[PDB]
RNA sequence: GGAGGUGGAGCACGAGCGCACGUGUUAGGACCCGAAAGAUGGUGAACUAUGCCUGGGCAGGGCGAAGCCAGAGGAAACUCUGGUGGAGGUCCGUAGCGGUCCUGACGUGCGAAUCGGUCGUCCGACCUGGGUAUAGGGGCGAAAGACUAAUCGAACCAUCUAGUAGCUGGUUCCCUCCAAAGUUUCCCUCAGGAUAGCUGGCGCUCUCCGCAGUUUUAUCCGGUAAAGCGAAUGAUUAGAGG
RNA sequence: AGCCUUGAAGCCUAGGGCGCGGGCCCGGGUGGAGCCGCCGCAGGUGCAGAUCUUGGUGGUAGUAGCAAAUAUUCAAACGAGAACUUUGAAGGCCGAAGUGGAGAAGGGUUCCAUGUGAACAGCAGUUGAACAUGGGUCAGUCGGUCCUGAGAGAUGGGCGAGCGCCGUUCCGAAGGGACGGGCGAUGGCCUCCGUUGCCCUCAGCCGAUCGAAAGGGAGUCGGGUUCAGAUCCCCGAAUCCG
RNA sequence: AGUUCUCUUUUCUUUGUGAAGGGCAGGGCGCCCUGGAAUGGGUUCGCCCCGAGAGAGGGGCCCGUGCCUUGGAAAGCGUCGCGGUUCCGGCGGCGUCCGGUGAGCUCUCGCUGGCCCUUGAAAAUCCGGGGGAGAGGGUGUAAAUCUCGCGCCGGGCCGUACCCAUAUCCGCAGCAGGUCUCCAAGGUGAACAGCCUCUGGCAUGUUGGAACAAUGUAGGUAAGGGAAGUCGGCAAGCCGGAUCCGUAACUUCGGGAUAAGGAUUGGCUCUAAGGGCUGGCAGCCGACUUAGAACUGGUGCGGACCAGGGGAAUCCGACUGUUUAAUUAAAACAAAGCAUCGCGAAGGCCCGCGGCGGGUGUUGACGCGAUGUGAUUUCUGCCCAGUGCUCUGAAUGUCAAAGUGAAGAAAUUCAAUGAAGCGCGGGUAAACGGCGGGAGUAACUAUGACUCUCUUAAGGUAGCCAAAUGCCUCGUCAUCUAAUUAGUGACGCGCAUGAAUGGAUGAACGAGAUUCCCACUGUCCCUACCUACUAUCCAGCGAAACCACAGCCAAGGGAACGGGCUUGGCGGAAUCAGCGGGGAAAGAAGACCCUGUUGAGCUUGACUCUAGUCUGGCACGGUGAAGAGACGUUUUUUCACUGACCCGGUGAGGCGGGGGGGCGAGCCGGGCUCUCGCUUCUGGCGCCAAGCGCCCGGCCGGCCGGGCGCGACCCGCUCCGGGGACAGUGCCAGGUGGGGAGUUUGACUGGGGCGGUACACCUGUCAAACGGUAACGCAGGUGUCCUAAGGCGAGCUCAGGGAGGACAGAAACCUCCCGUGGAGCAGAAGGGCAAAAGCUCGCUUGAUCUUGAUUUUCAGUACGAAUACAGACCGUGAAAGCGGGGCCUCACGAUCCUUCUGACCUUUUGGGUUUUAAGCAGGAGGUGUCAGAAAAGUUACCACAGGGAUAACUGGCUUGUGGCGGCCAAGCGUUCAUAGCGACGUCGCUUUUUGAUCCUUCGAUGUCGGCUCUUCCUAUCAUUGUGAAGCAGAAUUCACCAAGCGUUGGAUUGUUCACCCACUAAUAGGGAACGUGAGCUGGGUUUAGACCGUCGUGAGACAGGUUAGUUUUACCCUACUGAUGAUGUGUUGUUGCCAUGGUAAUCCUGCUCAGUACGAGAGGAACCGCAGGUUCAGACAUUUGGUGUAUGUGCUUGGCUGAGGAG
C-alpha cells in the first residue's frame, strides 16, 4: 500500500498552518516582580480580529518598570472589555473582568480564561472563544488549586498560576449553521489544509484500511486498538463505546 | 595367535606418470537473440496535483431579500397598498474557464487528442501569470488508482547485467557409410529431466564348435474360442405326477 | 633459385574445359602492386532464413495527395524567364475582445542595407525570417541594482561510520559602534582647528546571508533626428540624491 | 478635398501645448468660531445627522491630473507660395476659432454603503512629535544655529535591436493546438452579442488552370402524411426580442415562472406629458423617452442579425461545486447538516536513520486530531452469542529475561517467585455485522385474529417494493394503444427489501436514467433538386502502408473452406473511373482461455519476518527518615530531600534569610503574637537624580570644576519557578504488530474450475487359455484387528435337514439319523482347508538373538512384503516333527535431526582422572503428493514466455437429442384398418436444434441482433395444370408435376424467438464462414467509472439487475460495374447477320354468367367476355407537384457609396 492521508499530515509540507496574516501569539504577561507582589496597570488599545481564531484579541499596553518604554501585550479578549479600559495584572489586582490574578487568591466559583497550565507559562487553558474554567477549591498548605476545564475535566494546578477573570469573547460562534461548502471553504482557508475531507470508504485499498470493495463498506470493525501502527489507526481510535450517548 | 561365516572401491610377480589429440558431461555470459521482474545510487513539480507568497481579470440583462418613505385601515397588536433599496456559492448570457451530444469531421490527421455545430458555468468552492514548498513504496489526490515532463496499480536515468528462462525463433561447405525414438521405472513428474531400451564409433578374442523372431521329434504349462446348465453357483419359461 | 609493371589482388565475361560434388583451371576484358602451390601449425574459418544487424534499391507510383478559415482582376516596370515580385487602379476581407499599435516569458541577430537565386521556403519566385558581405541596441531620472514575502540557508549547538544532515534563535562571552568627557602622538588655511591611539561613559533589537525585470522603492518631460536606436542621441526646459 | 445630369449654404479631413513653479476654478473635510434647536428640523438615488451642539451665518485645512500664466511660439500641425547644394530642423503669408450636450464609453479622484465562523503582507526607507542633556554672545566686523532663496561639483556598473505568434516562442516543421498582458472609433442594438463601415492591416492561409460524373464533407428546399423510421425523435426541425394581458399542480411559502396560453410590432403625419437658466407670470435654452391618434402598403413589419419548444409523470442525487489530460461528467466524489471516537500538553494524531529533532501549534476542548452518514421534513426498531474495541485486577490459571534458593567438582540441573499479553468478569451496534421453521384452527369456501410445538444472541419492527434490489417472470389486477416483454397506480410468505452498512419523503435544481402527450418536422412512406469544397482531367511537385511467387472459376481430395495440386469449365495487349465479394487483406509475437515450479498491484484467519508500540530486568542513579523483615550489614514498602536528569519563563531585573519602618492584637512606657512594604476614577505624564554628607582640584573668603557615599538596607552557594532518583536514554527479554518486507498458495483431469483420486497399496474382471497389457473402465477393499485370532499337541466336526422328547410354541434344551463343507477360518474378494487350516481344551511366547542367499515391483535400485536355508537360545509333543507371527494374496516410510538400547567399546587433539559431548550397531519419533518442499487468497488495474498440445466462432466426422419421412396394422373414423388418422413395434433421411469430439486457426479469420442487397434449396403457404375425399354447392383436407412469381404494415422486446393488432391470394420454411462491422449501427454481450441484492473477515466474485463507456486503413491484386481500346480483315467508311451470354412480367378486384348450376333449406359457384387495380419492369415531362444562385423579377432588414437615381 501507500502512505495514507493521516500519515502525510505530520510531515509539514501542504499541511502546515496558515500563519501569514496572524497577529502574533496571544499570551499573558511574563511574570515579574510587579505581578509577584503587587499589580501593574495596563490600558486596552485595540481589540482585533485574528485570522484562524474565533476569539478576538486585545492589545494591552503596560509601562516597563525598569526602562522608559511601552510594552504591547496581546491578550485573549475576555468578553465585556473595551478600548480605553484599564486592566491590572498581579497578585493584588482586584477581582474585575479582564484583570489577571493568580488563581490562588481567587475565591471559589470564579470564572477564568487563558489559565496557565503551569506557573509562569503565560496562559494555556480555556482560550477558545466563549470558553472558561471555574475555580473549585484551594489547598493553601500544598499551594494548589482545583479547577474545572471546559472539557469538564478537573485538574489540580499550582495556586501561583495566573489567569484572566471572565469568559473569552466571541462566544456562541458554533450556534450558526455554515449553510454552505463555500463558507466552510473560507473557514479553513484561514486555518490549514484540512478541507474538504474524503471518506475512507471512498478510496482504494492501497491508500486506506477502509478502502475498496464492490460495496462501500468498512468491512472490519471501525474501533481500532490504541497501539495500532501509524497507517492503521483509523476510525474510532481506542473507543470505550460507540453509538448514541443515551443519558448522562 | 587358531577354526568357521560374513562386510571391503583389496593381494594373488607392477602400470603408472608426463605430454598431445578427439568425444562426452558439466561450472562459468557458455551456441546466438529474447521477458514480466528484483537491487543500489542519482535527475525531475518547464506538464500536472496540492498548500503558501505576490500580481492581473470577469459586457448587457431578469428576478427582486433586509432596511427605508408615503397613503389607507385598526382600541391595541399590527395589517393592507404604492414606491424606494439592491441581497444572492440567484437566473438568461458575452470575455474567460469547461467539454454533453452528433456516437459529426479527421482517423498514414492540421493535431501522438485536433476541428464544427450543439452544449456546462460565467461574483465565486471563480479564472489566471510568476515566485515558493512537497520526490518515487515517495509526494499529491472535492478519490478517477487520478496526477507526478506524450511514461504511472509505483516515474525517469546509469549500474548490478551478456539477470534467469523446463519456453518461441535461428544455427553457415561437399561426398561416403551406418541409422533411431515417441516405450520401462523414479522425479511438486505431465511442454522437462534421470533411468533401461533403440543408435553410432573404437576396437579386441577367436573361427574358417557355436548360434536361430523357423520347423520336426519328445515332454510339460494354460481355462480363452466353443460348449454346458435333464452337472455345482447365479438367473430363468412351461406344463406333468405325487 | 615459385609468380608479378612484358602487369599482383580484385572485378566482369552468349569463351574452352575439369570434377558425383564442395569447387578449380585456362582464354578475353578492366585493374594498377602485390600474390599463390606443397608439408606442417592456428583459428573471431563457409549463410537463405533468426518480425536477424547496418547500408542500399525496388513495385506500389508519376499513384494518395498539395480541398479548415468568402477573392480576385486590369495596365505598366524590372527581368532570360511573371498566376505568385514592385508600382498604379479596381473588387474584397480582418471590422476596435482586429488579420491594428505596443510589451512580459521564450528566441538570440531572426533586426537593417546591399547582393544571389546553388540548396531550403512540399507549385514558382525577379521574392523570403534562406544563403552571402557589412551594419545596428548610447540613460543619475526606464528596469536591474536595495527591501522584505512564502521560503531558502551558514555559524553556535546537536546528530552522524562518513560525504554530511537537523536546525534559524533554539544548549552562544553573538556589540568592533556613538554625542560627550579625560589623557597623550601628530599635523594644517599651524593662529586654533582636524586626525589618530587609549581610557571613561552610553548602547536591546534577538539573528550571517539570499529571496520579486508584475509587490515596496527619490528623481524627465516636450520637440527634432536614423537604413536600422532613442523618455537613452541632439535642441529646450526641469528635477532627485550625494 | 469629394460630389454637382438634378438636389445638397452639402459630405469628408483638420482645427496643440509637456514636466516643474505661481494664481484660480472645482471637489472633500469626523476642522474651527458665534449660537442654542419640538409646531423637531436638516438631508441623500439610498442613507444618514443633531443638547456629546442641528439648521443659519463667518472662517480654516487637504487634493486641485481641470483653466490661466512662466514654459511658449521661437516648437508642432494645416494650407498657400518662393528659393537652394538642391539628402537645407531652408525661407515667407494666413490659420491653429466660438459654443452645446449626455444613465454615453475608458480612466481616474472622492463620498457613502453592503459581505465575511473570509478581516484581506513585511521590510527597507522617510517624517513629525514629547523631552531638554547641551551649545551659543554680551550689545557687537555680534555668536552658535537655519528643513529659507540662490550659487558650486558629481551620479560609476549591467540590460536596451527585432518577433511576441494562423511564420522569429513550445509542440521534430512557416503545425487549424498551446502560450501572460496594455489602448480600443461610427451605425444598428440592452449590449465588449451578431451584421456593415473609418483608422491601421492583409492577400484567402505550403500551388494554379479546365470541368460540374458517381460517392462524399458542409449547407438548403420539398407536395400529401406527420415518428409509421430507429434500441431510443439520434438528427433536424418548431419556440425565440420587446410591449400589453394571463398564468395551474405542487411548494421548504423563497419559488414553480419567460409556467402554460393569447394579442401587438413596419412606414409616415401629428397630439400630450415628462426639465434647465434669467427677470401660479414672461423670455431664452435642451435631451432623450413614454403614451395616444390619423393615414398608409398585395397582412407585411423583433422582415437581415440576435434570439427558451412546451406539458404530465417515474428513478437517482437536495442544491452550487468536483472528477478518470487522451473512450466513462454520472446516480460517482465533495458538501452544509447529523452522529460517534481520542486528547488537559511528560498529551492526542502524525513525521523522522538520528537528537533537548519535527507538523498540528502564532494551537488549548466553541480546539486539534480520527471515522461514518450525507440539505430540509419524519423516523432511526430488536440483537453484546460471534468478531472487534474498551474497562477492573494480585483475587489470579499460563507466562521471558534478570534476580533468589538447593544438589553437584563444575559445566549444569532442579525448585521458589510471577511484567505486560492471553485466559476470567463487566460495558458497548450512528463498532463490523445479524435480525427462523413446522402443524392445527372461525357454522359454505377461502383465509385464518387464535392455539400447539422445535427453536436462536435477536428472530426484520416503522416503513417500502417485480423499486437501479424479485430467480420463477413478459408475476396478477387496473390504466395508457388497434395492438405494449415498455411506463404509471395497486397487490406482496419479499429466490435475496428495511432503518446514519441509514428507512420513507419531498420544493427547487440536473449536458443524469426512463414513459406518455401537444407542437414540429425528410426520421420515414420515397425519394428529388440546388449551392460550396473535394473527387475528376491538366501544369508543376510529389510520399507512405504492404509484398514467398502471385493473382479467373466448379468439384475433388487435402492440415476436414485452394490462386497454385487432380478432373472439368476455359485464357487475348495496355489501361481509366468506381466498388467494397474475396485476398480466411493490413495494423499488433491474442488482451479471452490454458500452461510456466515466470511476475506484479491488492487482501487476510497463509508461512517467515519487521519499524513502531506496551511491558520486565540491568546501567546512568544519588541523600534522610521511618515500617516490615533477614543475618553492624542487607532485601523491600511509604514518606520526604536535591545535586544528576527533565520542563517553563526572562533582555536570566529584586530569590532565601536577617535588619529596619507602618497598621492592628495584648501582659504588667517596653516586649511580642503577626501582618503589611506606599500604584484602582479619568483613553495624560513618568529614564538619562533631586537633596544631603564627606573629600579634591583650577583661578582671584569669592567664581569655576570634579570624586566618593547615602538616597537605592545587610549577608548568602545553585537566575527564577515546576518536576525529580522517577521521566528519559543505552542494551537485553516477553507480548502486539498486513503499518511494512519477502515468499508460497500440488498434480491427474475428454479446456480449466467445481466434483472425484484412477497419487501408496490389495481381490475378481477387462486380458484376446505363459507372463505382461490402457481409460475419470467395471464390481469391491486398505492405513486397521489379535496374549490370542501367534506356536505345539490332543480330542472332535461344521451349515442345513428329518424324525422323536414336560412346560416348549417358528425359535430354548436332550436323543437318533442324513449331511463333500452347501459352515467356519478378524476384514474385500479369489484361492486353500474335514481324525484339518474349522471348534474345544492343555502347555506356552519361533511375534526372541544373528550373518548371508533368494523371490516379488524392478532399472533386475530402495523400501515393503515374502521364500528356502545356516548358527544360537527355546516352546510343544510320547515322538516323527512343527514353529523364528496371523492359511496365501494388502495392511506402510529415505537422508538430516531427536530419543532409547548395547560394549570392562573408540575418540573427546600436549599427557592423565572424571562429568559432558561425539562415534559404531539395532529400534522408535514421518514424511498418505505415500522414492519422503516448510506454504492462503484476489485481480475486471493487470504483466511476460508460450500454447491451436488447450477452451470460447465457423468449418469437418457423428446424429444420441431436435426436425422430417417410411414399413406392419390393434384401433379410431356410427358401418368400414389404410378418405383422413394410427398404438405396440420397427427402418430411414437432414444438418436451419442442441449435444459429443478437439482435426484447422491463439506473431489474432473482428465476437449477437437489426438494417441493406443478391443469390440458391424445397421438406409447397399462395398462384398455374392435376389426382383423391367421410368432394352436393361453398368452404376445406390428402397427394402429384412444380421454386416461375409472391410471401406485407405495425405496438412490446437488443433481441433471435415470441405475442398480439391490421391487411392480404398467401402472409411457407430454410442456406450462402449460424451470408453480409476496410457495408453501416452499437441497442445487447464482453475492459477500465458507478449503484443495488446475494456471497466473502477482506481484497473481491455473480449465464443477477442498472447507468455511462474511441468502431481504424483500400491508391495494390482479383471479382464486379461502367469507359478507352487491342488482334486481323491491304487502309478506311456505310449498311448489316448473329455465335454466344442475359432475359420478365405478376397477382387480385368489380360487372356479366347468376341468386343460376347444386342444395330440403340455408347458402351458393365456374368457363368465355367486359372494366379496373396490385407488385414488378422500361421509359418520359404535355399536364400537377418538387427544386430553383437563369442570383430572373418584385418586396424587405442593417450598413455603405453626400442625397435622389442606380447599386
Ligand atoms: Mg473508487
Ligand atoms: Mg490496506
Ligand atoms: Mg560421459
Ligand atoms: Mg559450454
Ligand atoms: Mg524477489
Ligand atoms: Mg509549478
Ligand atoms: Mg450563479
Ligand atoms: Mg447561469
Ligand atoms: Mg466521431
Ligand atoms: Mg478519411
Ligand atoms: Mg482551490
Ligand atoms: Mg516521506
Ligand atoms: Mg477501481
Ligand atoms: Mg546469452
Ligand atoms: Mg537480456
Ligand atoms: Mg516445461
Ligand atoms: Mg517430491
Ligand atoms: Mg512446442
Ligand atoms: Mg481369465
Ligand atoms: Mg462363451
Ligand atoms: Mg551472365
Ligand atoms: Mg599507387
Ligand atoms: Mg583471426
Ligand atoms: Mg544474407
Ligand atoms: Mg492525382
Ligand atoms: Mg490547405
Ligand atoms: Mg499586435
Ligand atoms: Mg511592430
Ligand atoms: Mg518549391
Ligand atoms: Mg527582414
Ligand atoms: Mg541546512
Ligand atoms: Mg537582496
Ligand atoms: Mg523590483
Ligand atoms: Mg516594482
Ligand atoms: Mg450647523
Ligand atoms: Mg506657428
Ligand atoms: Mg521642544
Ligand atoms: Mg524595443
Ligand atoms: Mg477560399
Ligand atoms: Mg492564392
Ligand atoms: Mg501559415
Ligand atoms: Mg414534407
Ligand atoms: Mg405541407
Ligand atoms: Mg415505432
Ligand atoms: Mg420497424
Ligand atoms: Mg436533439
Ligand atoms: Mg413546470
Ligand atoms: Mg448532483
Ligand atoms: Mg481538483
Ligand atoms: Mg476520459
Ligand atoms: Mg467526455
Ligand atoms: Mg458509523
Ligand atoms: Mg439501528
Ligand atoms: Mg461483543
Ligand atoms: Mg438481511
Ligand atoms: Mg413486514
Ligand atoms: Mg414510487
Ligand atoms: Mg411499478
Ligand atoms: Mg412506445
Ligand atoms: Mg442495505
Ligand atoms: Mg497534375
Ligand atoms: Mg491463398
Ligand atoms: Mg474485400
Ligand atoms: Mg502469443
Ligand atoms: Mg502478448
Ligand atoms: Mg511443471
Ligand atoms: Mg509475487
Ligand atoms: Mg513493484
Ligand atoms: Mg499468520
Ligand atoms: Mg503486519
Ligand atoms: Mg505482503
Ligand atoms: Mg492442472
Ligand atoms: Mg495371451
Ligand atoms: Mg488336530
Ligand atoms: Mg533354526
Ligand atoms: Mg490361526
Ligand atoms: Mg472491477
Ligand atoms: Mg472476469
Ligand atoms: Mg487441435
Ligand atoms: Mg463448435
Ligand atoms: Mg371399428
Ligand atoms: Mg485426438
Ligand atoms: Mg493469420
Ligand atoms: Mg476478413
Ligand atoms: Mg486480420
Ligand atoms: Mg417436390
Ligand atoms: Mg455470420
Ligand atoms: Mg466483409
Ligand atoms: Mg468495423
Ligand atoms: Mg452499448
Ligand atoms: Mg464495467
Ligand atoms: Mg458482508
Ligand atoms: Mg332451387
Ligand atoms: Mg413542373
Ligand atoms: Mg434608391
Amino acid at each position: 500500500g501507500r502512505v495514507i492521508r493521516g500519515q502525510r499530515k505530520g510531515a509539514g509540507s501542504v499541511f502546515r498552518a496558515h500563519v501569514k496574516h496572524r497577529k502574533g501569539a496571544a499570551r499573558l504577561r511574563a511574570v515579574d516582580f510587579a505581578e509577584r507582589h503587587g499589580y501593574i496597570k495596563g490600558i486596552v488599545k485595540d481589540i482585533i480580529h485574528d485570522p484562524g481564531r474565533g476569539a478576538p484579541l486585545a492589545k494591552v499596553v503596560f509601562r516597563d518598570p525598569y526602562r522608559f518604554k511601552k510594552r504591547t501585550e496581546l491578550f485573549i479578549a475576555a468578553e465585556g472589555i473595551h478600548t480605553g479600559q484599564f486592566v491590572y495584572c498581579g497578585k493584588k489586582a482586584q477581582l474585575n473582568i479582564g484583570n489577571v490574578l493568580p488563581v490562588g487568591t481567587m475565591p471559589e466559583g470564579t470564572i477564568v480564561c487563558c489559565l496557565e497550565e503551569k506557573p509562569g507559562d503565560r496562559g494555556k487553558l480555556a482560550r477558545a472563544s466563549g470558553n472558561y474554567a471555574t475555580v473549585i477549591s484551594h489547598n493553601p498548605e500544598t499551594k494548589k488549586t482545583r479547577v474545572k476545564l471546559p472539557s469538564g475535566s478537573k485538574k489540580v494546578i499550582s495556586s501561583a498560576n495566573r489567569a484572566v477573570v471572565g469568559v473569552v469573547a466571541g462566544g456562541g460562534r458554533i450556534d450558526k449553521p455554515i449553510l454552505k461548502a463555500g463558507r466552510a471553504y473560507h473557514k479553513y482557508k484561514a486555518k490549514r489544509n484540512c478541507w474538504p475531507r474524503v471518506r475512507g470508504v471512498a478510496m482504494n485499498p492501497v491508500e486506506h484500511p477502509f478502502g475498496g470493495g464492490n460495496h462501500q463498506h468498512i468491512g472490519k470493525p471501525s474501533t481500532i486498538r490504541r497501539d495500532a501502527p501509524a497507517g492503521r489507526k483509523v476510525g474510532l481510535i481506542a473507543a470505550r463505546r460507540t453509538g448514541r450517548l443515551r443519558g448522562t
